[PDB]
């Protein structure tokens, strides 16, 4: 029972805006939405403390490992504007998480909110090409990591409020790949990202699913 048989389990984070916080993400050079000076947002979350992913943590007896969120980030390579996003979308950043026992993946909100292309179900042969659209980038997301951490336990993350197709599309890959999908609801945001509320709420919701298990 004791904790101390096996340690502090290690966390790390593959995320977007909703996960980031000024100095607190790797690489240090990730794109922040929350805390960064001169870019005050109209969204009341002002400390690290107050984010869903320090919280999860420091009440649960676990270990940030790494903090790789980067805001505006998508999981396949189309961002907004049809920009090519190859230099930051989620399966880019797959290598660099550390040595976690947990997985907390938490992306798809760009994807949703960029309008990229939603593709066809995809579980194997994933090219370049293919991987411009949804659905082969996030099943290609989940095969990725099962293979690279194949000891750790994997946590996606949907966020409320997205399209139809990215949301349904999550849920079955999740199913495919045998991940639990947490789906957020009543999440409280300011600016589209969640407040200080909304961040407690996230909080719980992912501990309500990884408790158990
Ligand atoms: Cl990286």
């Amino acid at each position: 029972e004791n904790l101390y048989f096996q340690g502090q389990k290690k966390v790390s984070i593959l995320g977007d805006s909703y996960s980031t916080f000024y100095g607190h993400v790797s690489p240090a050079a990730n794109l922040c939405w929350y805390g960064v000076p001169g870019e005050k947002k109209e969204n009341d979350v002002t400390k690290v403390e107050e984010t869903w992913w320090y919280r999860f943590i420091h009440e649960h007896g676990f270990q940030l490992e790494r903090n790789n969120s980067y805001s505006g980030s998508t999981v396949c390579h189309t961002g907004y504007e049809k920009a090519d996003y190859s230099d930051r979308s989620f399966i880019t950043r797959i290598h660099n998480l550390g040595t976690p026992d947990i997985i907390l993946v938490f992306g798809g909100t760009n994807d949703s909110w960029a309008g990229a292309p939603i593709g066809a179900y995809q579980y194997d042969g994933w090219t370049k090409a293919d991987l411009y659209s949804f659905r082969p980038a996030f099943c290609y997301l989940l095969a990725s990591l099962k293979q690279l951490y194949p000891a750790a336990r994997i946590y996606n993350i949907t966020n409320s409020e997205l399209s139809e197709e990215v949301t349904d599309s999550m849920d079955e890959i999740c199913r495919h790949y045998g991940i639990e999908n947490i789906r957020l609801h009543d999440i409280d945001k300011q600016w589209g990202h969640p407040s200080v509320q909304g961040m407690q709420s996230i909080d719980a919701q992912v501990w309500e699913s990884v408790s158990p298990i």
